[PDB]
């Protein structure tokens, strides 16, 4: 209990007192504040009274978090385990495929050299999520059929091996999402959670998203097929894609997730598919096999449902065919969730939008307002002390435009030459990357680094931190997942935070609106309009300023915001400039 920092000792006692109550706390507290000691804390208090304690963390962070916990003697007699289900594992196999055919070099290298991490933990989905964004991890997950003689499958049977039920169980937010589905659909986990801490929660919510994402990819599918059934099944599946094409082409653009009422044109050659695919004999199938084939009918089916948007992938706008299912309100799981947690303490660096105001995250992870708690925040002086705000951005409203590209890549240039080290730019598209990216390179090589889909984040992460090892003064095309969770802190000196130079200048071409294109959130702003358009806005706009400073005793650190939009003083700027003028 003594470990925390003497900071975060409030919300601590709030935050265990609400939860024995049965409360569900939001405790916010700012990235660099030993949240860890206070997870461990509370694990270990609702463990020696005896009820269940599971804390889901991302499992990158479950390294730390278990050398926080076990510090503490009771976690000693009351057992520690970590409960892997395979849902933290791809398939090896499957992934390298996918990986091929859809020119992902990073993952097809990954994969071969051993899905090492960026017992020994590896084939980790949260890693391969690092390389490949948008990987449909549904149909590359390891599965219970999956071969015995597959990497990852044994090593998920030489952990399963290592389990022991125990007081503390630490957890995946994957793990928790499939556990929570897998028993809404009864009618390895504590079937009733008493108590519950998840660290890092603002990626719970798409964590259940991604659990109830179903994907029906066809090339290797078809391929699988390859006995007897083979003209009924491929020509079930042939028919599947031919009528994916008479909706991409209908939808004004491809990308609008629309019912399975909209578009009856798949109906009945998914019925046709979800039998012909059922009708393949198992005697005659290798075991990898079964596994395509079971995951290819669950996701048929998934999309002749009662409760599901779809989207597709075909023709000419995308080489690699694929039908995407999911589920656009994600209240019965979540509230599966809550009925069976006795407290739970949601924690993470970014919970509210103002303030306290837990409203918007509380109507993400539908925690019942009757039991939602909103804990003051803690974010101490030093997360805006050494930082630098400056005035300078480009005059032209970022409209992804050749002119705004140009003069957007004349300021960053600027900013690049007074940098003194590190250098991240966080856009808000692929295209506003390509433009700046070409226009900027010119003047910079071997210190440009262009966020790609083919380039990971993870490898321009990678390339960042040796071109500051040599002392290249490093320039960061950041996107996408740049906003959040890349650690930029330099991992070397730790017990120094000195004159830290591999973040300096963080750089915000744009306001990241509309960074959000999940369900959930589209049938949220459609609930409650514009406001929590902006409220997202504004919370991936938190997350992107919080790359910055990461720990406390940083210096000559600076902030560069270059929307035109926020000093153009319109009205929908105003929560932006309200965390714009806590700095300098």
């Amino acid at each position: 209990e003594g470990a925390v920092r003497e900071v975060l000792r409030p919300l601590l006692k709030q935050a265990a007192e609400k939860t024995a109550a049965g409360k569900i706390v939001f405790a916010e507290a700012a990235t660099g504040t030993g949240k860890g000691r206070m997870i461990a804390s509370l694990a270990a208090a609702a463990a020696i009274k005896g009820d269940t304690v599971v804390v889901s963390a991302p499992l990158a962070v479950t390294w730390q978090l278990v050398n926080d916990m076990k510090d503490i003697p009771e976690v000693r007699r009351v057992g520690l385990t970590l409960s892997l289900g395979r849902p933290n594992f791809i398939s090896p196999q499957r992934t390298l495929e996918w990986a091929i055919d859809n020119e992902r070099a990073d993952l097809a290298a990954w994969i071969e050299g051993g899905g090492k991490p960026l017992h020994e933990l590896c084939w980790l989905l949260e890693d391969a999520l690092l390389l490949a964004e948008d990987l449909p991890a549904d149909s590359l997950l390891l599965t219970s059929e999956d071969p015995a003689d597959c990497p990852a499958q044994q090593l998920y049977v030489a952990m399963r091996s290592n389990y022991t039920e125990a007081g503390i169980i630490l957890c995946s937010h994957f793990m928790l999402a499939a556990h929570t589905r897998m028993m809404q659909m009864r009618g390895s986990l504590p079937h009733f959670i008493d108590t519950l801490i998840v660290d890092e929660a603002h990626l719970l919510e798409q964590a259940f998203a991604s659990v109830y994402t179903h994907t029906l990819r066809l090339r290797p599918l078809m391929r699988t097929i390859e006995s007897r059934g083979r003209k009924p099944a491929l020509d079930a599946l042939k028919e599947l894609f031919t009528q994916m094409q008479v909706a991409s082409a209908r939808s004004t653009n491809t990308s609008l997730n629309v019912p399975l009422s909209d578009v009856p044109e798949l109906i009945p050659a998914l019925k046709d598919t979800v039998k012909t695919l059922g009708a393949l004999p198992t005697k005659g199938m290798s075991r990898d096999a079964r596994s395509v084939i079971r995951i290819a009918t669950r996701a048929a089916n998934d999309a002749l449902s009662g409760h599901s948007r779809l989207r597709i992938e075909v023709t000419p706008v995308h080489s690699y065919p694929m039908l995407l299912s999911g589920r656009s309100n994600l209240q019965r799981a979540l509230l599966g969730l809550w009925n069976a947690t006795g407290g739970a303490t949601l924690v993470s660096a970014t919970l509210f939008t103002t303030g306290d105001n837990g409203s918007l995250t509380r109507w993400k992870l539908e925690v019942p307002t009757e039991r939602a708690a909103f804990l003051p925040p803690v974010h101490p002086a030093w997360t805006t002390a050494p930082v630098l705000l400056h005035k300078e951005f480009c005059a032209h409203e970022p409209d992804d435009s050749p002119e705004w590209a140009t003069e957007c890549a004349q300021t960053i240039q600027g900013v690049a030459s007074t940098a003194q080290g590190g250098t991240l730019v966080l856009c808000t598209s692929y295209q506003n990357t390509e433009l700046l990216a070409g226009r900027l390179g010119a003047a910079l090589g071997d210190r440009l680094i262009v966020q790609s889909k083919t380039s990971s984040a993870a490898t321009c992460l990678a390339q960042f931190k040796a071109k500051h090892k040599a002392g290249i003064r490093p320039v960061w095309l950041g996107l996408g997942a740049a906003w959040t969770g890349i650690d930029l802190s330099d991992h070397s000196l730790p017990d120094n935070p000195e004159l830290d130079r591999l973040l300096s200048d963080l750089v915000i071409t744009r306001i990241p609106v509309g960074q959000n294109r999940s369900l959930t959130h589209e049938r949220r702003t459609a609930i409650g309009g514009f406001r929590i358009i902006s409220q997202e806005a504004a919370w991936h706009f938190r997350q992107g300023l919080g790359r910055l400073v990461r720990r406390p005793g940083v210096t000559h650190k600076n902030l560069w915001v270059l929307d035109a939009r926020i000093y153009g003083g319109a009205a929908w700027v105003a929560p932006f400039r309200q965390i714009l003028d806590r700095y300098k």
